[PDB]
């Protein structure tokens, strides 16, 4: 019902959502992720239910950024709705994640928020710690 993080992703990025399920929910972190393909019930508006999940039921929103993420549109609506709720990132509500090598530009609208980067081999040791800590605070 109530969650810790809404996960915004496209059909290609659902597998990093599986790694995320494993690492954040099936470990000592005990995080509750509102994966769309699992916790969003059919019959609900793909816009209104995401709006009232991000606004009133999840405390944060996680964006699994990629090239196939930019090719999507539902993810872009949800991302712009996240930024619209805490603009200027004053509430730490929006966590963009880079987990894969990209040959396209990072979303220019998310340029000023801190990207959790899984691609750097000398900083991956704090990836899951930082993500679980960011999802663990009010």
């Amino acid at each position: 019902e109530r969650f810790d993080a809404f996960i915004c992703y496209c059909p290609s990025d659902i597998q990093f959502v599986q790694e995320m399920i494993r690492q954040l929910e099936q470990t000592n972190y005990r995080l509750k992720l509102c994966v769309s393909d699992r916790d969003v019930l059919p019959g609900t508006c793909v816009w209104s239910i995401a709006s009232e999940l991000i606004e009133k039921r999840c405390r944060r929103m996680v964006v699994v950024v990629s090239d196939d993420y930019l090719q999507s549109k539902e993810c872009d609506f949800q991302t712009k709705f996240a930024l619209s709720l805490s603009p200027g990132a004053h509430q730490k509500r929006l966590i963009p994640i880079k987990y894969k090598a990209m040959k396209k530009e990072f979303p220019s609208i998310l340029r000023f928020i801190t990207v959790c980067d899984y691609t750097n081999p000398c900083t991956k040791s704090w990836f899951w710690t930082r993500l679980a800590k960011a999802l663990s605070l009010p």
